[PDB]
């Protein structure tokens, strides 16, 4: 799975997942050229969803994408490998087109550990598995050597979502293993990653501006770097402001400000932004045309 | 404030055939008690909290509580979570099953803001009536409890009595105790146990004490009595083992050392954790030779 993809926010209403809004947000993604959706990633507050909720989000999404050509890359990562295998199987059993699997967080496995963790996951299913490196959140980094070995050693492993701010590593990955699918995990540098041969994005910004992110990715895949860079440059201010506080606090605030969700609700320890950052997000949004439903 | 201080151990969790070796767990805790340790921390990072089931997590806390009854040794139960609802539940559990207090690591992976951290710990503290020790380890969580947030929580919440600091930032340790000297600063970094204690820290939550509880015990008690020459001498002696126990991610080296010492049956982890490199295995074995390891 490649192309423009959205790390879906998870809207809450009165402390529960707003399931109708969840399906409605995914339809809006489909209407605006998105190629795949990622239920229950970091942006979807996977850490604070119950097992049941995690499972249901994937189900809505698979169901809502059914019939369209939009794929579901299910959030299935865990820092407990038994758990990650579990999630992988669930996704497969419930029709996900594939899986996203974040590098274990908090426990800091070694490179050998990561290899084992992912081999376990990959062998438990037969759908594509997309590796996810975000060391600022996990405390560990999947080495370039480890990524490559996994790609070559495990049939299902087809690439990595990179959120490390390290374009050198992106060169390193595609120079030594050009067959893998490098996916941008940091919206601000979507174009530089695509222009080095990246084949997709898993975007926070596309929650609010899916048409802009989808166009950017498709310009780039069609080798119109001029127009892809144009959108990337235009999106920089919003791409930065969406991380003025830890994601998904700004994007949910933006979605609520645009009237796209009913309630600016998080699950603790996530919370509302500062009032000043709230106003900063509101101000930056005003320079972009935000698609409705 | 009610407090839990002194020399404390972040207990490893031994596995046998993919199950918690509950008999070895109790035996290991008794070894800590008999070597001068003041409190034990079941199921922290060193106890592989991430890969235990909820039931196993509960079981290890209960085993700790039961093993320390009839002694002066306290149980500071590992109760952290990156989901506030789960952390409150763990705090409640620890309270209801006889723990003396809880340790609660800063939420990992989802990187809450300072406002969110405040709210997170306030909900935990307001849910029980036993001491709560914050735990700051930004290298593992991806976030930091700022000094201001720590102090605000200490002053605003009755049961929050201090912080376990594992951030290699002695400046912050000065900052903390210079602006709020009533709090209990606990070293979460073995190599710098003495510097933290010598600045007014009141205890350690140690990985090395799994292997050398008597030495960590003496270091802390020497330091608490302001016998800084003797405390520093032990800290200096311990530096080599303190560092080698993090050649690979904790608790991979300490469990390796415990296995080499014959203190656990199997060198078993739960994935994504795994045995160390063959090279680091030998390095740990070599460093160990320079220390006298207490038996059972
Ligand atoms: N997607 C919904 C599940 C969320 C579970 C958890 N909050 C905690 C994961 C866990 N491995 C649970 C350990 C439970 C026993 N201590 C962790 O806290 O590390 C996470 O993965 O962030
Ligand atoms: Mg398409
Ligand atoms: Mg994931
Ligand atoms: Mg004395």
């Amino acid at each position: 799975i490649i192309g423009a993809m959205t790390a879906l926010i998870t809207p809450f209403k009165n402390g529960k997942v707003d399931e109708q809004s969840y399906a409605r947000l995914i339809k809006r993604q489909i209407e605006n050229g998105i190629d795949a959706v990622v239920p229950v990633g970091t942006t979807g507050e996977s850490a604070t969803l119950t097992h049941e909720e995690h499972r249901t989000c994937i189900e809505i999404a698979v169901e809502t994408c059914k019939g369209t050509k939009v794929k579901v890359l299910a959030g299935a990562g865990s820092n407990a490998t038994h758990q990650a295998v579990g999630l992988a199987k669930f996704a497969k059993e419930h029709g996900a087109d594939g899986i996203l699997s974040v590098a274990p967080y908090y426990n800091k496995p070694t490179q050998q550990g990561l290899y084992e963790h992912y081999k376990a996951i990959a062998q438990s299913v037969d759908i594509p598995v997309l590796l996810y490196n975000v060391p600022g959140r996990t405390g560990c980094e999947i080495s370039t050597d480890t990524i490559i070995k996994l790609f070559r050693d495990c049939e299902n492993i087809y690439g990595v979502k990179e959120a490390s701010g390290n374009i050198d590593k992106c060169v390193d990955l595609l120079a030594h293993e050009p067959r893998m699918m490098l996916i941008s995990g940091e919206d601000a540098i979507n174009y530089p990653i695509l222009s080095n041969g990246g084949k997709g994005v898993i975007s926070v910004t596309s929650n609010l501006l899916p048409d802009m992110i989808s166009a950017l990715t498709h310009f780039a895949l069609d080798e119109n770097y001029k127009e892809a860079k144009k959108i990337n440059d235009e999106l920089y201010n919003i791409n930065k402001i969406l991380f003025c506080e830890s994601n998904p606090i700004p994007i949910k605030t933006a979605m609520y400000l645009a009237g796209l969700i009913e309630s600016l609700e998080f699950r603790l320890p996530l919370c509302s932004p500062s009032k000043e950052n709230f106003a900063k997000i509101e101000e930056v949004m005003k320079k972009y045309k935000i698609k409705g439903f």
